[PDB]
């Protein structure tokens, strides 16, 4: 009964956390992968 | 026996005595034991 209520705020929380996480993931690979093909594609262009 | 009686209120009263007792006894520990696993899960579970 107490218990209940309390495993439930606590998954939502976590819920909102992973969220987060993604977007700011999105965003580094975003730059990492950029600079990769930005230096492959230049070079075989010569 | 002057004393007869007086032994059978005493037994009487030990009677209902050891029902309150068995009462209080499954609540508190109800309390101690439920505290005990929603510390340990949630950690786990983290």
């Amino acid at each position: 009964d107490p218990a209940k209520a309390a495993f439930d705020s606590l998954q939502a929380s976590a819920t909102e956390m992973i969220g987060y996480a993604w977007a700011m993931v999105v965003v580094i690979v975003g730059a990492t992968i950029g600079i990769k093909l930005f230096k492959k594609f230049t070079s075989k262009a010569s």
